[PDB]
């Protein structure tokens, strides 16, 4: 049933004290191979991990893409008969669902439906990455690259790329730096 099964393995979140956290997987990583097994989809990763564990393999190579490069890690294979998990969740695509009125993002004209491609020159894949980069900004200027669909009377939508610089503000809700963006979650 769950839709993510057929999707690429882009990591949206890494659980505290998981195998994934301990071996150094990060939100935004894309898992592409383990031992072997090609990883195209989450279902591929699930089935690979199950088989490895049934075969007694205790640790193996994990390959992933981070910031446009391929890294390899040594991963502890979770024990399927103990119901152990790796500790990763699927992505939240970095499409803007809401903009807080008056926020830094609203001030630079970011709109619902914008796709955030890049933060501080680095490509992002999942929302949490934007959250963490902004949190770490210390209130200093950050740069975003956005893609925006543009209506063209009597023709298909076009797309434009815009680069924007803004200063994160501290959010009185959380006490962390933010820019006033919220993702589409449907």
């Amino acid at each position: 049933v769950p839709k993510y099964l057929k999707e690429p393995v882009v990591v949206g979140y890494v659980q505290r004290d998981s195998i994934a956290q301990k071996i150094g997987i990060k939100p935004g990583d894309k898992i592409i191979k383990i031992n072997g097994y090609e990883v195209r989809t989450w279902e591929d990763l699930r089935d690979a991990l199950i088989r490895l564990s049934l075969d007694g393999v205790k640790e193996t190579t994990l390959f992933l893409e981070r910031n446009g490069e391929v890294l390899h890690l040594t991963i502890k294979v979770p024990n399927v008969q103990k119901g152990e998990e790796l500790g990763i969740a699927p992505l939240v695509k970095p499409v803007v669902g809401g903009v807080k009125k008056g926020s830094p993002a609203d001030q630079v004209g970011i709109k619902p439906g914008d796709l955030i491609l890049e933060v501080n020159g680095k490509k992002i894949n999942t929302w949490y990455e934007l959250v963490e980069e902004v949190r770490k900004s210390q209130g200093k200027a950050i740069k975003l690259k956005i893609l925006r669909g543009v209506a063209m009377p009597g023709a298909e939508d076009d797309v434009v790329m815009i680069e924007k610089e803004l200063i994160p503000a501290k959010d009185p809700k959380t006490g962390t730096y933010f820019i006033g963006l919220f993702p589409k979650t449907e």
